[PDB]
C-alpha cells in the first residue's frame, strides 16, 4: 500500500539513507492542531488517543475530528505514523508517540483564530490534567499576530507544553515569517527541499524568512526562524486512505514536532525549555547554508540549522 515506507525527509532527519523503520516517542503526546485526522488510517490508528473538534457550535466537541481535506492526516503521519499493525505502511519520526487530533481548521484548510486559541489552551489543560508531556504542532499561520493565539501560546508554554509551528510559505523575501511561528515562545520551522547547495540541504524558495537584525545570535526573538526540516515533496498518510505527496512548511513542522517527541521520550525529565534547548543545539550542529538568505551560522532562512537524530 505504500510507495515509500521511509520517505526522503524521514531518512534525512534520521541521517540514514538505508533506514528501514523509525522508533521513539513513547508517552509523549503530539497535539496536531489542523484539519482533523483520518482516525481509521492503518498507520495512525494505533496512536490515536484524543480526537476533538474546535470548529463547531460548542467547544470542544469530543470524539469528533474528521479530516475531509488531507492536510491534517498528512501532517500527523509525518510526525508519528507507525507502519501499521502489519508493518506495511509508512513511518513518521516518532512512531510510538500519542496523537491528539484537534480540528481547528475548516475543511477548506483555513481556521478562525478563536478556535485555534481555544485548542492551544485545551491541549495545555489536557497535558496538566493527565500529567503527561505534550507538544503542540501547528502547521498553520497568518502574516498577522493574533493576540488570542499569542496569549494561548503563552498559557500553554507556562503549563510546560512545547509549541512548534510553521514559518509560513510566503518566501523568500526577508520578513515574511508568520504567526504563531514568529512568537518567541513558538519554534518556527523552515522547509528544506531535497537539493544540496553550499554543501548542505537547501531551504525551499517558498519558505517564509525571518529578519536580518535579530538573526545570528542563536537566541530566539520575535520574528526568528529556529529549526529547518524537510518540507518539499513529502509523502504521508491521507484522509481517505492511502497516501499523498504535498509540500510546505506545513510538512516541515511535524518533522520537528516528531523529533521533539522522540527526544523528550528519551529524556523524559526535561522541561519544555530544556527540550527546546536540546533541539536548538541539535540544529546548531547541522548548519544550513543553501537557499536565499542562508549563511554560515544562525540565519533568517534556516534558523539555527537542521536538527537531526
Ligand atoms: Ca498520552
Ligand atoms: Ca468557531
Ligand atoms: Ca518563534
Ligand atoms: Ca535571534
Ligand atoms: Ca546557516
Amino acid at each position: 500500500r505504500a510507495s515509500q515506507q521511509i520517505p526522503w525527509g524521514i531518512k534525512a532527519i534520521y541521517n540514514n539513507d538505508t533506514l528501514t523503520s523509525t522508533t521513539g516517542g513513547s508517552g509523549i503526546n503530539i497535539a496536531v492542531l489542523d484539519t482533523g485526522v483520518n482516525t481509521s488510517h492503518p498507520d495512525l490508528v494505533n496512536n490515536v488517543e484524543q480526537c476533538k473538534d474546535f470548529t463547531g457550535a460548542t467547544t470542544p466537541i469530543n470524539n469528533s475530528c474528521t479530516d475531509r481535506n488531507g492536510h491534517g492526516t498528512h501532517v500527523a503521519g509525518t510526525a508519528l505514523a507507525d507502519g501499521g499493525s502489519d508493518q506495511a505502511g509508512i513511518y513518521g519520526v516518532a512512531p510510538d508517540a500519542d496523537l491528539w487530533a484537534y480540528k481547528v481548521l475548516l475543511d477548506s484548510g483555513s481556521g478562525y483564530s478563536d478556535d485555534i486559541a481555544a485548542a492551544i489552551r485545551h491541549a495545555a489543560d489536557q497535558a496538566t490534567a493527565t500529567g503527561t508531556k505534550t507538544i503542540i504542532s501547528m502547521s498553520l499561520g497568518s502574516s498577522a499576530n493574533n493576540s488570542l493565539i499569542s496569549s494561548a501560546v503563552n498559557y500553554a508554554y507556562s503549563k510546560g507544553v512545547l509549541i512548534v509551528a510553521a514559518a509560513g510559505n510566503s518566501g523568500y523575501s526577508q520578513g515574511t515569517i508568520g504567526y504563531p511561528g514568529a512568537l518567541p515562545n513558538a519554534i518556527a520551522v523552515a522547509a528544506l527541499e531535497n537539493v544540496q547547495q553550499n554543501g548542505t540541504y537547501r531551504v525551499a524558495d517558498y519558505s517564509s524568512r525571518g529578519y536580518i537584525s535579530t538573526a545570528g545570535d542563536y537566541v530566539i526573538q520575535e520574528g526568528d526562524i529556529e529549526i529547518s526540516a524537510p518540507g518539499s515533496s513529502v509523502y504521508s498518510t491521507w484522509y481517505n486512505g492511502g497516501y499523498n505527496t504535498i509540500s510546505g512548511t506545513s510538512m516541515a513542522t511535524p518533522h520537528v514536532s516528531g523529533l521533539a517527541a522522540k527526544i523528550w521520550a528519551e529524556n523524559p525529565s526535561l522541561s519544555n525549555t530544556q527540550l527546546r534547548s536540546n533541539l536548538q543545539e541539535r540544529a546548531k550542529s547541522v548548519d544550513i547554508k543553501g537557499g536565499y538568505g542562508a549563511a554560515i551560522g544562525d540565519d533568517y532562512a534556516s534558523g539555527f540549522g537542521f536538527a537531526r537524530v
